[PDB]
């Protein structure tokens, strides 16, 4: 009662009542009562800097709303900003969400094409929207680059790249803003080709630069790829999660591996295959490479290297001697600070760590057991284990991790108060599934001094986890589960503090931000391809896809 009329907010047909335009500085992380970008900055960290939720008091975290979404798989992200969610949901449906009730503001339905003529189903999960000015961004399951009007969800502009739906390029991460570009990548698991990162104007939907990956004859690196006609060259796409540094003006992605798997199914015997499984910084107004290096030569793994990579700053220190160490680079420079680009980028589950200016290698480190890595020298070249090519049809090819890591998009965070580097990962290997040798928890976190390498604790677990981890100021770790638990670990040793289960597979993102002065935790649930994929090698647990929702715990008031 506020005049005598009746005042409403219909949900789903409303308008935000204040936005205010999404700056750099937001995106680089500059409130903390917001989570405007899927790792919470453009830098990756995945990290929330509110502590009003801490280890004393997580024990009694409660529900405090949760809402329905669309079914199908649910990797995507509560992006928050200032008492607002914004929600990828499966099937191109985005949503404002008061953030505080849980009450729909607006909805967004594209209308797509029946499933059945999409030959890539990986375009239907949603990891993010991006934010930036006074839109709303994302890449649909058909190949657009996509901006609605944050206020009120109707459509601005899109943008077809071309190639979606029967010709499988697509996008599952999403987007990121960089001072008014667009920047977005592509999979194209099922096509006779490579795909792309694009730059694309973030007002007027104009693609202002295209990057692909595979070399074509006259080209540096063509000679990698074994002999192998350029229309053989199929798959290679950088189809993970893109960071970047605003101070360096350096944007990061990875591309993936050739298809397929097999070099000699591919005919490229012997190929290193220069262009994929390579990180890259690059300039964001033109797409301009900088700097490169190729974590992983002559993928015959789908190894992919394409997951997130971390801008962060740190004392360069590493322990020659820590477990898993690979290598440490030639001229390290021992005992100075040093911005990094640091983290695990390929399912492999090696951890690797570059000066982020000059891509100069400092050093990687083995988390999960792996054998398709024989060596990597002081200068980060690696050197495949021969032993696990495929080359004689009646032999028995041992591989560790699996084609789901390993890591997979579930995306580490980073505590910046203890500088550890926390991943999710699976303790998996199969006949090129199974646990891998001497491990009876198939789920694990592992949390890696940034400075030296050793890691300090392992949070190991009977089901998988694979879902993404985040950090708190709080000195919490939340991470998911394919068997319904949704935790908090204690970041400073692994150990679970809280849980509560949901109605199915914890597979999405966490977020935390923060709404008059309440700190919320929002995960997004309900199941993903990798949901059924441990069950020959852990059949105990009720792992169950359902429920897709997202769900926000905060403490009682
Ligand atoms: O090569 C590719 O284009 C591409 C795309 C995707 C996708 O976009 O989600 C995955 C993979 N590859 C892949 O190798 C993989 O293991 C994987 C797991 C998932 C998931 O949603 O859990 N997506 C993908
Ligand atoms: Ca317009
Ligand atoms: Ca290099
Ligand atoms: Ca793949
Ligand atoms: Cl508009
Ligand atoms: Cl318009
Ligand atoms: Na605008």
């Amino acid at each position: 009662a506020d005049g005598a009329a009746a005042e409403t907010a219909a949900p789903g047909q409303s308008a935000i009542e204040n936005f205010q335009p999404v700056t750099a500085e937001d995106l680089a992380g500059g409130n903390a009562a917001n989570w405007p970008i899927l790792r919470g900055n453009y830098q990756g960290w995945g990290y929330t800097q509110l502590d009003q939720i801490n280890k004393d008091n997580v024990g009694q975290l409660q529900l405090a709303w949760a809402r329905t979404m669309e079914p199908g798989s649910n990797e995507g992200s509560a992006i928050a900003y200032n008492g607002v969610v914004f929600l990828g949901n499966a099937n191109d449906v985005v949503q404002a969400i008061d953030g505080k009730t849980g009450n729909l503001i607006w909805e967004y339905r594209r209308k797509l094409p029946p499933a059945s003529k999409f030959i890539n189903s990986l375009g239907a999960a949603k990891r993010s929207i991006a934010l930036f000015g006074d839109k709303v961004y994302f890449v649909s399951w058909d190949n657009f680059v996509v901006a609605l009007d944050a206020k009120t969800g109707k459509l601005a502009w899109e943008t077809n790249r071309g190639q979606g739906v029967e010709e499988g390029v697509s996008n599952s991460s999403g987007p990121i803003v960089v001072d008014g570009v667009v920047i977005a990548g592509s999979t194209c698991q099922y096509s006779g080709f490579g795909c792309y990162v694009t730059g694309t104007d973030a007002e007027s939907g104009e693609e202002l630069w295209r990057n692909t990956f595979i070399p074509r004859p006259g080209e540096e690196g063509d000679d990698t790829w074994g002999g192998a006609p350029y229309e053989n060259r199929w798959m290679t796409g950088a189809w993970g999660q893109i960071t970047y540094d605003p101070e360096l003006d350096l944007v990061y992605y990875g591309s993936t591996g050739a298809g397929p798997a097999s070099e000699v199914q591919r005919g490229t015997e012997g190929g290193t295959l220069a262009g994929t499984n390579t990180r890259f910084a690059v300039k964001p107004k033109t797409g301009e490479v900088v700097w490169k290096h190729q974590t992983l030569p002559r993928d015959n793994w789908d190894s992919e290297c394409t997951f997130e990579m971390m801008v962060v700053s740190t004392t360069v220190n590493p322990d020659a001697g820590a477990d898993g160490m690979m290598s440490v680079g030639a001229n390290v420079p021992r005992g100075e600070t040093r911005k990094v680009l640091t983290g695990v980028p390929c399912k492999t589950g090696v951890a690797w760590q570059f000066d982020a200016e000059t891509g100069d290698y400092f050093w990687s480190k083995a988390t999960v057991e792996q054998n398709s890595i024989a060596s990597i020298d002081d200068k980060g070249l690696v050197t495949v284990n021969e032993d696990m090519i495929l080359k004689e049809p009646g032999k028995d090819y041992n591989y560790c991790p699996t084609f789901l890591g390993g890591r997979d998009w579930p995306s580490a965070g980073y505590l910046p108060k203890s500088n550890l580097y926390v991943i999710p990962l699976s303790n998996a290997c199969y006949d090129l599934v199974k646990l891998a040798p001497g491990k009876t928890n198939m789920g694990r976190v592992d949390a890696i001094d940034v400075a030296t390498g050793a890691t300090k604790w392992s949070f190991e677990t009977e089901a998988a986890l694979y879902d993404p981890v985040m950090t708190t100021a709080g000195d919490l770790v939340f991470v998911g589960s394919t068997d319904r638990m949704f935790r908090a670990l204690d970041a400073e040793t692994g150990k679970e503090v809280w849980s509560t289960r949901l109605p199915g597979a914890i597979s999405g993102y966490t977020t935390s931000y923060s709404i008059d002065g309440r700190q919320y935790v929002a995960v997004v649930a309900g199941g993903s391809l990798g949901t059924g994929f441990f069950k020959a090698a852990v059949p105990g647990v009720d792992a169950v896809q359902g429920g897709n929702g997202i769900y926000v715990f905060a403490l009682p008031e």
